[PDB]
């Protein structure tokens, strides 16, 4: 008796596989979101810096613009990597259920 | 039973002795981090700065309220990014304080 298990438990982990790759992908919106709004006053600053400040200081400025624009880089890329961790340990745990699947049909022959 | 006894109080020196070093190297594992926030947080804020440093100097009077604003919108960003930083400090430093006691009141023979 064990596709009455295992042939149920893993049609449930399978699902569980794929809300959490579901989940993934609007984790990844949600940086995409989240890295778009983290620059908005860095171009604002852009702009504004164009009208009201000396053409020949403004150079400067962009540099230091710039600067803060690494940071905000490293911070969306980094977490960009956390969300591709977390798309290879799901990925991986949907291959080991599958296999978990092709073996199960031998132990129930 | 005296081989017995030997025997458990070796095992528990060589638990007691290696629990012991991990924490400490632990603690100045944390200690490390936590300058390396306090760098990285006044790292993080020195274009910040230099930007208010020259828009006094080089920007019309009128505008550069509407600049500061927008520098202030930033600065709020980094300091997110760092407190929560430091929320996962203080974390680690409960853990490792766990850790601690956990091997401290099981003892308490003195």
């Amino acid at each position: 008796e064990a596709l009455q298990s295992e042939s149920h438990r893993l049609e449930n982990a399978l699902s569980i596989i794929e809300e959490e790759r579901k989940q993934l992908k609007l984790k990844e919106a949600e940086l995409q979101e989240e890295y778009q709004n983290s620059l908005r006053p860095l171009q604002q600053l852009q702009y504004l810096t164009l009208s009201a400040c000396e053409e020949e200081k403004r150079q400067e400025l962009m540099y230091e613009i710039g600067q803060i624009g690494d940071l905000i880089e490293d911070w969306a890329t980094d977490k960009r990597e956390a969300l591709k961790r977390e798309e290879g340990r799901i990925e991986d745990k949907q291959n080991e259920l599958f296999y978990k699947r092709q073996k199960l049909i031998l132990e129930v022959e």
